[PDB]
């Protein structure tokens, strides 16, 4: 329903109603146009509105991840990708150049549209910018968006991570091993994916996943349950004690706490090769 | 040097080391197999060790998008993926049924392989698991972790932005609508994701970008700054105020605060078409 013009590295998707020379509407945080057209059907009889959804939201598609980079606070790609965005879309509606509004963040894109494509640009406007960087005072502001975004982000995540491993009882060399820091910037801010990508996608998904104890004894002949000789006490070893209460199904304690294959690899290997081997 | 398997939405990576029968490890929470490859040295001379990067992490890609509902509590797409993940490589490297471990979420995923799989599974092994759906007190684990992950995931998020709403001196108006929760669970899941991408993608790179008043002062001609009547005092206005004072670029108020396209659609309709009609 949403009309569609093919970019690379995504599919821009975007809406457009009316007659008339074209104004080109760029939203701010919530990334989608569908926020101007109330606006545009005031507008529809003097403009032909385009109200964009920006490449990383709503119905457009990124057709390659993001770079890795753009994690960085100090990344350009993307504000001069929905720039260029923009320009391109410009070009593709009309051979004149056109009416350009953006507001909030998206005001900041249109500014970029400026700079480096002004030749798409007849008129534009900037509703209620938040760019600090000409300011006589911009690194106050500039230190306050990084410190939120630290809060939300970065502390908020080691604050619930520890609590996860207090509801679970987690042995400190377990808890320790597995919020440790990665040893390169680039790898901590993988880490940080994997670990949002964890809480989001994974944690309640699989934790209050479909398996009963009937699942445990149609193979019970097939199933060894380990506990490690370091982690008692935890949440985990509870969860077998309780298999092994209905099922029979026996326990094999193995070196190690929750990680003992990484910090006993010596002696778990050994629990294995007897066990099966 | 890592092995491919290239499966339905994914290349899936894997570590393949020694000799004997298959023994696939599952990992947890760090979603790759190197953290078994100390384990693997010490089996490789009884077991042709597999240590799996699950298709979400590491050196395993997807090449299809997950499914926009993999984002809520109770999908259970992903470990299903995984444990048909499991299930072709195991029928890839061996003809016989295979030995199995899984550790912590790797474990739950193991689960669902005797599950959904049990052709493939010689022994399996559940190392310390999580899995809380068949406990008496279920519902006790389960609610303790939709607990936490809605701390960070969104709670974390309320409580900064309302930070950051006072420190700008957003108008209520503004923050009343910005903040709305959408009257769908899947709609509110979605806000958060994209307010959360947002944060991590979006406020710092933009409002830091590189743009000077020489930018604007070129094309003075032009520009329009916006500013709501209804948002008066908020941070984004002192920036049009600043552009103004140093540029002469007009300012012109128009109804509405930060939202006011939509908020006051025919009023911002109005000046619009005064402006460029
Ligand atoms: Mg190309
Ligand atoms: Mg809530
Ligand atoms: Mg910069
Ligand atoms: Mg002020
Ligand atoms: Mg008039
Ligand atoms: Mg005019």
């Amino acid at each position: 329903g949403m009309e569609t013009l093919e970019l690379q590295g995504a599919k821009l998707r975007y809406h457009q109603v009316g007659q008339g020379p074209v104004l080109i509407f760029i939203p701010g945080a919530n990334g989608t146009g569908d926020i101007f057209l109330p606006l545009a059907e005031q507008l529809k009889d003097h403009f032909t509105v385009v109200a964009v959804d920006r490449r990383d939201y709503g119905e457009s598609e990124l057709t390659e991840p993001l770079p890795d980079s753009a994690s960085n606070p100090d990344s350009d790609y993307r504000v001069k990708r929905d720039a260029q965005d923009i320009a391109e879309l410009a070009k593709s509606l009309s051979d004149e150049p056109v009416y350009i509004l953006g507001s909030s963040s998206g005001s900041i894109v249109a500014m970029h549209v400026l700079k480096d494509y002004p030749e798409v640009v007849k008129k534009i406007a900037f509703h209620e910018p938040p760019i600090n960087t000409f300011l006589p005072d911009s690194t106050y502001w500039k230190d306050k968006n990084d410190d939120i975004v630290h809060q939300i982000l970065t502390e908020g995540l080691e604050k619930g991570m520890k609590t996860f491993g207090e509801t679970l009882n987690i042995a400190p060399i377990d808890a320790k091993m597995m919020s440790q820091p990665a040893d390169t910037e680039e790898g901590r801010i993988e880490q940080y994916k994997r670990t949002m990508f964890w809480l989001e996608f994974e944690i309640r998904q699989y934790t209050h996943s479909n398996i009963t104890l009937d699942d445990f004894t149609k193979y019970s002949d097939k199933i060894t349950l380990l506990n490690g000789t370091d982690s008692r006490g935890s949440f985990p070893q509870d969860v077998n004690f309780y298999i092994n209460k209905e099922t029979g199904i026996p326990i094999v304690d193995i070196p190690g706490g929750h990680l003992g294959y990484i910090q006993k690899p010596e002696g778990f290997a050994d629990v294995l090769l007897n066990m099966w081997g």
